[PDB]
């Protein structure tokens, strides 16, 4: 973000590797939970547009999500420009040229320009504005794809049961829960959360069906 | 069902009080288990439509289930009639008027007519047909509502939270579950299953909210 020299200039300080590592951990662990959004906001405090793009490049491997963010950003940038039409006239010595949508997204603007806008009196808060666009994007992402908590791990209508089992157990293993809670998860929730067609098959098995028997029973359902 | 006189007539014999008592015991004990359906079928062997209605009157106190059976029966009866349109012409001396949907459900038909249909050569098996409709109904009932369980204990949109807590804990105490599963029930499911307005309040409490604090927080929600 932004820090002041002993010589009085507002200069840029890159986001700490520890803040960055935390953000990447949040995304890794909190898949697409509503919980990501508040964390993103906390971690991106004070960020310039350059910093925000730095955070996003760190979780860019999520290509379908990055695509969703791109479209949101392009949309909001386009509306910004509609509300803030380009003005060709000269800039008075005590004015500052307003940012365009692409300046806010960091695409057509420099760090120096971002800092000049952010620390103006009053600010042109391009870090906060870009952050709002990203948050709009993140909300659209979570709303389109649901969280992944144990309880919300549900077999898809066409998901091979072996794949569902894997997801289920992976999610299970990463949780911090007591063994009695985990025992309920394996013995009842797994069937509880199977799709309609597999559940019906699973529920018609015997008293002591083994997981391997379950997989055999639901193969190609 | 149906039995033959020494004089050769097929006459009606009421269902034995012991068969009836067994069926009522099955329903009492096997709440809404898939197990009810095979039992119902075994116990209703040979039943005329009158007999089937006799069995249902015996477990009629289950009003939400009886309502579900009514709707299924009305639906199937309506399709029967579509497949079996009324024919106004005279009936030949060696023919028998076909049953309507309501005749099969026993509503517009007499025991004598039911027996006449059932023992025709070949039969018009109105007992078996009505039994299939009832079974369609029972399957819909089990599939819709689980047998008494903690997971489907949900606070009503206008239910005082103290009443929900009572129901929840009563259900909890009667279960045979491990302590770690019950700990998850009290610490997370109770909030999980609160209504939309109470959950939002509960989720905005601190790290260590006591149940008494929860009740205070959700009072009149």
């Amino acid at each position: 973000p932004i820090v002041q020299n002993l010589q009085g200039q507002m200069v840029h300080q890159a986001i700490s590797p520890r803040t960055l590592n935390a953000w990447v951990k949040v995304v890794e662990e909190k898949a697409f939970s509503p919980e990501v959004i508040p964390m993103f906001s906390a971690l991106s405090e004070g960020a310039t547009p350059q910093d925000l793009n730095t955070m996003l490049n760190t979780v860019g491997g999520h290509q379908a999500a990055m695509q969703m963010l791109k479209e949101t950003i392009n949309e909001e940038a386009a509306e910004w420009d509609r509300l803030h039409p380009v003005h060709a006239g000269p800039i008075a010595p005590g004015q500052m040229r307003e940012p365009r949508g692409s300046d806010i997204a960091g695409t057509t603007s420099t760090l120096q320009e971002q800092i000049g806008w952010m620390t103006h009196n009053p600010p042109i808060p391009v870090g906060e504005i870009y952050k709002r666009w990203i948050i709009l994007g993140l909300n659209k992402i979570v709303r389109m794809y649901s969280p992944t908590s144990i309880l919300d791990i549900r077999q898809g209508p066409k998901e091979p049961f072996r794949d569902y089992v894997d997801r289920f157990y992976k999610t299970l293993r990463a949780e911090q829960a007591s063994q009695e809670v985990k025992n309920w998860m394996t013995e009842t929730l797994l069937v509880q959360n199977a799709n309609p067609d597999c559940k019906t098959i699973l529920k018609a098995l015997g008293p002591g069906a083994t997981l391997e028997e379950m997989m055999t029973a639901c193969q190609g359902v």
